[PDB]
Order: structure tokens, then sequence, then C-alpha cells
């Protein structure tokens, strides 16, 4: 039968595991191949037609995780694998015991929970992972505000006959949230009860961005006086700055600045001052870059929020204003998408940004963004196996 | 490292494959265990926190499949694995080449397509499966009308503080489609351009429902005159009737009836008459069962659309009207959900029905539906490994 196909796919899984289990630390390519072959084996087991039903399984699973997390089922359940009944869970959260039982059927068969017995469930480390800092900031915001729009990508493109009408202020997010005209940050910050959850999600860093990719000690110490300064534009929480103060520590009493919109600077001002950095409110769309002539202006996970034109050039030009030609420099820190062999990690970030008019850029895409803004490529800082790179640039 | 955990999970995959590859045909339990262990291996490879990002990967993948299918990318691409470029695809569909490239990143790394080279893609049998009858009827309707509501299950339950306010006419479907008051069939049939796609999706039968589970030859041949009759209520296309005429063929010139709402009977009337069955319009909510005293009244994949009360009892009572006490009989054909060990196949059907006020029932749930409508359990017809059973019932 097809039992032949299962057998060949199991062989490839074993072969890939053996490769992965004897490679060194050189996020490996072996690790992703083993995932790939594991995935093939499932699909082959299911067969082509039944595997096309995995979109409906996937959708209800996400919908059930989102509901269970929002209704406090994850927090009500004993961390550590101890069991708890539907009735107990229903009592402590007020989620209808009938809905809860139905919802649990999507997150126990394979899902991150364990069905210990009838109406009886336990955490596993995969469910409890939804409680960690990274996931707990990131998942509720994505599921309450972003998943809906992403699903509506098709509807938005349909209205323009599959043409790219997508903009920062007219996109599947404005369509789904019925807010044409507002960018996503505008719409979320407008309601103050979103500021805490959104700034937490902005702190999410599941893949642990490599901040030692660039020599902060070198460029910042050869900086006399006013050039000994680093601006972390749309710095948000500041963790990127903390990590740069944590990647060169022999400081010549240096100036460390974190600019962001008002409600963000509000949330982190006290904690940023405390750690000795200075919080200033700034809008790289309306205003020009206040701090003149700093050795670097640093952009981490900002430019994937914006298209080349208009906002892209407007960012780069509003801060070209304050740059010394020969002594200031611009650093763009973002995913660098390969032109072939992209992973699901590129895909989910890029396509979620599609819903708000953003986009992850290839190396060629960054080249055109520089050209359009009259900037010279200095160096593309990559430590391969990193998805992030740093685009270093000076004024032409 | 964790390399220990990968190794133990690979061993369980191999062990489960060996079990599956030496079992007989007794939809196996071995087949699902091997899927389970394959799934564990992926999750272990990724580690708990990064695996919690698979909700965002899953959402963009569904969103990208839906867009690519709706924009005709599946139909433009050479069936059989021959490659085609982004530009070629973009030319034949009018989908923006830039959107297309971005979208393809979600369906090539593991997705059902193959990235042959830069901007170059091929079908596989897993992508082409989206073109078969079953998937092509079922997937567009689910993705255009159902996925949205399912994601909004959380929003709906939130409005009532996680309490079950869900009804046939007030539910995540009415919330998402802004149509409070209308049931789902009402809302979709209201626009006539939905009738063809929805009736096709109603014909979907990916898991191939077992129609030989019940002895049609026996009960229908011991039927004299007016009792030699079968009513396929909400029969829709008729395939269930065709299969009953295709599971007993020594007919005493018998009467085969397919009742459904008007726009459905319209689509299938000509093709139903041709095959010698009679199409009559009937609404098991408004009217009483016209055809009196038939040996069976047959319900396939209807009752999971409706709650016990109100519509559930109203169905069973509107057709109790036409039943002979001792010679008519009721057959309910639906998934029978186990109280433990449900699969993702139960879960996606039950939780998608949640969005419209429907539900898949356990054996105990069917017991209460009978009690509430004054019907006696005759026999629960199950051939285990079938997810469907038949609930046989007579008037108490
Ligand atoms: C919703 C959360 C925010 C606002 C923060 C987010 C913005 C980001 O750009 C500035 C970002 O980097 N994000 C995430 C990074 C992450 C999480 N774990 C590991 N890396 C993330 O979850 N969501 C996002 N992201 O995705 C690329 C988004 C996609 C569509 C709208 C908004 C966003
Ligand atoms: C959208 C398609 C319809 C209207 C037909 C559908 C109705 C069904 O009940 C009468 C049904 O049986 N369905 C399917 C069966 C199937 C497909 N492949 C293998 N079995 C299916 O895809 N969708 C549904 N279903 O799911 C249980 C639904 C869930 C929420 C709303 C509407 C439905
Ligand atoms: N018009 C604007 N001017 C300045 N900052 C803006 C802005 N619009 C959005 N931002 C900020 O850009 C940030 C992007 S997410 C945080 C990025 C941060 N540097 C990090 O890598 O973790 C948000 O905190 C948001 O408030
Ligand atoms: N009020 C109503 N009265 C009668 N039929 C209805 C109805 N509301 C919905 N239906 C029908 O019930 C059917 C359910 S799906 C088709 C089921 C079919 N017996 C099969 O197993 O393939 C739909 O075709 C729908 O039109």
């Amino acid at each position: 039968a097809q039992k032949i196909a299962v057998q060949k796919d199991v062989d490839e899984v074993v072969a890939a595991a053996q490769r992965f289990l004897h490679g060194s630390g050189n996020s490996d390519e072996a690790k992703v191949d083993l995932q790939k072959k594991a995935s093939n084996l499932v699909q082959t087991i299911r067969g082509p037609i039944p595997a096309a039903l995995s979109s409906m399984e996937d959708i209800v699973k996400v919908a059930s995780l989102r509901t269970l997390f929002e209704a406090g089922v994850f927090h009500a359940m004993p961390k550590g694998g101890a069991s708890m009944t539907a009735s107990e869970i229903s009592a402590q959260t007020g989620l209808d015991k009938g809905i809860l039982i139905r919802l649990m059927r999507a997150v126990t068969p394979l899902g991150p929970f364990h069905e210990v017995g009838e109406e009886e469930y336990a955490h596993t480390p995969f469910s409890e992972a939804y409680l960690t800092a990274d996931i707990a900031g990131c998942f509720p915001v994505m599921s309450n505000f972003i998943f809906g729009p992403v699903l509506q990508i098709c509807d938005f493109l349909r209205q323009n006959n599959w043409k790219d009408a997508i903009t920062t202020r007219n996109n599947p997010f404005t369509l789904a949230h019925n807010c044409p005209g507002e960018t996503m940050f505008e719409h979320l910050y407008k309601n103050s009860k979103n500021v805490a959850p959104v700034t937490k999600a902005e702190a999410a860093d599941v893949d642990q961005i490599a901040m030692d990719l660039y020599p902060w000690e070198e460029r910042l110490s050869d900086a006399k006086g006013s050039n000994a300064t680093l601006v972390d534009i749309a710095g948000s929480h500041g963790n990127g700055t903390r990590a740069i103060m944590a990647l060169a520590p022999k400081l010549n009493g240096c100036r460390f600045i974190v600019q962001d919109l008002e409600p963000v600077i509000g949330e982190h001002s006290q904690a940023l001052r405390a750690e000795g950095i200075e919080p200033q409110v700034y809008d790289f769309l309306k205003q020009e870059q206040p701090v003149h002539g700093a050795s670097i202006y640093y952009f981490r996970r900002v430019f994937h929020d914006w298209p080349d034109l208009p906002e892209g050039k407007k960012i780069l030009d509003n801060t070209r204003a304050a740059m010394s030609r020969e002594h200031s420099r611009i650093l763009i820190h973002d995913i660098i998408v390969p032109e072939i062999g992209a992973t699901m990690s590129h895909a989910w970030q890029d396509l979620s940004l599609m819903a708000i008019g953003g986009m992850e850029r290839t190396e060629k895409d960054f080249a055109r963004l520089l050209d359009i803004a009259g900037l010279a490529l200095v160096k593309v800082w990559r430590k391969p196996g990193d998805m992030m790179g740093i685009i270093e640039a000076r004024l032409k």
C-alpha cells in the first residue's frame, strides 16, 4: 500500500535526526531539515486529501488556545502537571464547563495540554510555555488584534482584484477593525487600556536577537564629546539599549537615548531613567531627529513596520537632518529574508506585517531603501544562522 | 543537551511506525499514534517556547492558502510538478507578483507547494489535493465564511463573561458576519450566488462515510406498500440516498425521497429526478413531515447543525407527526464523539459548528436528545473505527 511511503519517510527522519544529533553548534540547518522530514512523515501518513483538512484543525486549535488563555484556564491550572477537572476549571474561571470541554478537545490530542482522564486535564511544559514573558506578551496581542486581519488578507486583496492596494492606513487591519485611515500603532494606542499589553508584546523576543553582531565598543569609544551618543529610535522598552550598554561597558560617560511615542515612553520612563538612560518622546513621522550628531542612530525592529514609501523615506530623512556627514551613522536591525529557502519564521513575521502595511525586507530590498533615501551602504553585518542582520549606512 | 529528548522521541516514532507498518486493516489506532509521536518530535525539536509560535505560523499559512486558492494560483499552476515563475503566475491570475512571492513563503518551507528555485514554484500532490472535489467544495466555503467566526469564538464568549450564550441565531457567525438573528443557512442562502458553492461544500465527504453500517435491505424489504419508503431529510445532494439505493438493490419498487430547502432542491432537482428519486421542498423547522408512515426517516449530518432545544426537539417532533408508531423509524447519522481520546477530527468539526450554534454529540448527548423528544433508543449502530454511528429510534 502507501505503507511504502511511510517507510521511506521514517528513514529520512531517522537519517536527519542522526545528522542533527552529531552536528555541533554551528538554529542549525540540520535542525530545520529534521523538522521538515518530521512534517513530511505526518503528511504522508495522512495522505494528500485528508492533509488538506489541517487548515480547519489549525484554525480551531488557535481559536481554542486564544479562548482558554483569555478566560484564565492556563492560570487556573496547576503549574507542574497536576490534574484538574473540567468542573474545577469551570469554577475558578467562570468559563462554561460545556464550552471548556469542547475547547479542550482541540488542545489535548496533540495540543499542548494533556487529557489525563475524562473531563480531566493537565498542563505540560508546552502549555505552560504560554505563560512565559515572551509568549504571554506576544500571543494575546497577536490573537486579539492581528490574527483576524491576517485571515482577512484574502478579502482585502479581493476588493482590488488581487492587486497590491495595501498601505499603512488601508489594509486588512483597517478592514477588519473597521478603522480606515489609522495606522496600527495609532489605533491601538488610542485606547489607553491597550498600552500595557502592546508594550509588553513589543518586548517579546522569542528567538533571542543577537546584539553582539556589531562592535558597539569600537564605534562608540572613538567618539569625542557629542559624538559619544547612541539613539535607540522607537527603542520602546529599552532592552536593545540595555544590551548595548551590555555589549560594551568601558564607557566614556556616554549618552544613551531611547525615543518612542508618548504612551510608550510613559510606560518605561521610570524604569529607563533608573537604569541611567534618558527617555525622550519623538515621532519619526511628524518631527525631525532632535539629537544632532550622534555616532550612531539605531533602529531595531522598526523598519519592518513601514513601506519604503512614504514612511520609510520619511524616517530616514527626518534623521538625516541631525546626522554629521562623516561622524554620524545609521544602523537598521531587522530580519534579512533570503531569496530562497525562507522558513516559517520569516513567513509568519512577514505575512503578519502584511496585514498592517509592513514587510520584512530582503538584502536587495534594503539596498533600494538606501538608494531611495540617498544613503550609502557601509556594511551588512551578518553572523549566518542569525536571521537578523544590521544594515550600516552613511550619507552619500 | 536536549539532544537527549530528540533521541527518545525519534525512538518512539520508529517504534510507532514499525507497529503501524505491521498491523492489518483493523483509520487505525496505530496510525494515529504514529502521527502523535511525529508531532511530539517536532515540538521537542522546537522546544516549548518556540513551539508556542506555531499559532502565528499556522494562521498565516491558512491565510496564504486561502488567498492563493481564491486568486486562482492553484489552477494556474501546471498540474504534475512542472515549475512556474512568480511572474508567470502573476500574469495568469492578476495577483500582484509582490504579494504572491510573500504569500509563497508560507506554503513552500513545509507547505504543500515546492519552491523549485528563486521565484519558482511547483505543485505537489498535497497542493493539487486542494483541487479535488472534496477539498474544492469544502475549503473555500470554510475559509470565506467559517474561519473568521471560529477565530471570533473568544470575542463572542467574552461579551458574556465566558458563559454559554451561544444560539443558532446569536453566535460567533452572527457576530463576525454582522447578521444577528439569521441562522447560517438563512444568511448564506439569502444571496443566491452562494447556493452553488455551499451545496458543493455540503457534498464534501473526505472521510468517506460508511453507509453499509445499517441493514438497508432488511428493514426496507419487509415493508409493504406505503411503508416501503425512505425519506432522506435535508438530503441535499442525494448522495446518501444514492448510497442506500447502493447498499440494497433488490427493491420492491420503492419510494426514495430527498427533502431539503428550496434553493438546494433547485440545484439537485434535475440530477435527482434523473436517478429516479423525487425532490420535494421541506423545512423541518416551519412545517410538519409531509410523507406519512415510511419505514425510516433518515437524517445524515443534520443534527450536528442544531442544539437539542429548540430546533432539535422541533425537528424530531415535526416528523414524529408522520410516523407510524410500530412501523416507522428514525435514523440519526452523525459523528459519535468519545468521552475520552477525541482526535483533531472530532475537534475541528465540533468547534467549527460551535461558531454557528451546532455541535457534535457524544453517545450520552444523543441519549438526552431522545429522552427530551419522547423517543426510545432501539440500537446504536457502530462499526468501531467509524467516527459515524447511526442512532436508531422509535416512538416511546
Ligand atoms: C503584535 C505585536 C507587535 C506589535 C509587537 C508586532 C510588532 C513587531 O514589529 C515592531 C514585532 O517584532 N512583533 C513580534 C516579534 C516577536 C515575538 N516573538 C519573537 N519576536 C510579534 O510577535 N508581533 C510583532 N509582529 O511581528 C513581526 C507584528 C505583526 C503584526 C502587527 C504587530 C506586530
Ligand atoms: C461549510 C460547509 C458546511 C456548510 C457543509 C458544513 C456543514 C456540515 O454539517 C451539515 C458539515 O458536515 N461540514 C463539513 C463536512 C466534511 C467536509 N469534509 C469531510 N466532511 C465541512 O467541511 N464543513 C461543514 N462543517 O463541518 C462540520 C461546518 C462547520 C461550520 C459551518 C458549516 C459547516
Ligand atoms: N511614528 C512613530 N514614531 C516613533 N516611534 C514609533 C512610531 N510609530 C511606532 N513607533 C514605535 O516603534 C516601536 C516598534 S516595536 C519596538 C522596537 C524595539 N526597538 C525593539 O526592537 O524591541 C513601537 O514601540 C512603537 O511605539
Ligand atoms: N430548516 C431546514 N429544513 C430542512 N433542511 C434544512 C434546513 N436548514 C438546513 N437544511 C439542510 O440540511 C443540510 C445539511 S448538510 C447536507 C446533509 C446531507 N444529508 C449529507 O449528509 O450530505 C443542508 O443541505 C441544508 O440545506
